[PDB]
DNA sequence: AGGTAGATCCGGAC
DNA sequence: GTCCGGATCTAC
């Protein structure tokens, strides 16, 4: 799920788990657990804690319990569901939190690619994976000045910069390509080559693109098809190690 | 020093 | 057999 989808999950999951107390934690693929390194320690420490809140930082969900925060990343295909302990689990379920009320919060992922870290609440923000995470793209902390400061300092392309989680939190491949299209900027441009005007426009489009989604595609996945704005066929290349889509007329 | 590329994890689709 | 997302860890 992309950032807007993580926000929807955050909003919808909260009322379904708040105030429930963990009675067991069952782990079917231990590699999902990244901290504590022992998945037995992970399961043991959560028992007896009640869910108090649910926050989002980039694409991370932060489950707030009594003493601990559980930091979860779903990557592309991870999903959470709340359901009865009496009913069979869905395929690819890797972690289940059992509540004292007979309900369960289940984590499933065909790709088996997500991560979970648990730390004392007060430590979560200064440890992996949240440590060093850049500002929320919809917050005033993400400003053109901040984007411009990072851009001038680097030899990397503008796409590489935007994909950097220390620059801006959880701006995925799809939103990078769409925002660069809307800003009229080629994804392979050196970030240091952007004018003040271009940086301002890019920040504007980034906020608008994410903002609209949190609250429909021009280029992503549309290679070989006409640009919706000018009719030029959309092209795909590799930039920053990623599938990268652009209109060669609209973007420069 | 520290910026930045490369390796790493996974499995459905090609 | 190779490819590919995100984000972190390793090493140039
Ligand atoms: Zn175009």
């Amino acid at each position: 799920p992309e950032l807007p989808e993580v926000e929807t999950i955050r909003r919808t999951l909260l009322p379904l788990i708040v105030g429930k107390t963990i009675e067991d934690v069952r782990i079917f693929w231990p590699n999902i657990i990244r901290h504590p390194r022992d998945s037995e320690a992970f399961a043991a420490r959560m028992i007896g804690q009640t869910v108090r809140g649910l926050e989002r930082r980039g694409k991370f969900l932060k489950f707030l319990l009594d003493r601990d925060a559980l930091i979860s990343h779903l990557r592309m295909e991870g999903r959470y569901a709340v359901a009865s302990a009496l009913e069979p689990l869905e395929p690819h379920t890797h972690v289940v939190f059992c509540f004292t009320d007979g309900s369960e919060l289940r984590y499933r992922d065909v790709r088996k690619f997500g991560t979970m870290h648990v730390y004392a609440k007060e430590e979560a923000d200064r440890r992996p994976p949240l440590a060093e995470l850049g500002p929320e793209p919809l917050s005033p902390a993400f400003s053109p000045a901040v984007l411009a400061e990072r851009a001038v300092k680097t030899k990397r392309s503008v796409k590489a910069l935007l994909l950097d989680c220390t620059v801006v939190a959880g701006f995925g491949n799809i939103y990078v390509d769409e925002s660069l299209f809307r800003a009229g900027i080629l994804p392979g441009r050196p970030a240091a080559s952007l004018s003040s005007k271009e940086i301002e426009r890019l920040h504007e489009e980034m906020v608008a693109t994410i903002g609209e989604a949190v609250m429909h595609l021009y280029v992503y996945g549309r290679q070989g098809n006409p640009c919706k704005r000018c009719g030029t066929p959309i092209e795909k290349t590799v930039v920053a190690g990623r599938g990268t889509h652009y209109c060669p007329r609209c973007q420069r």
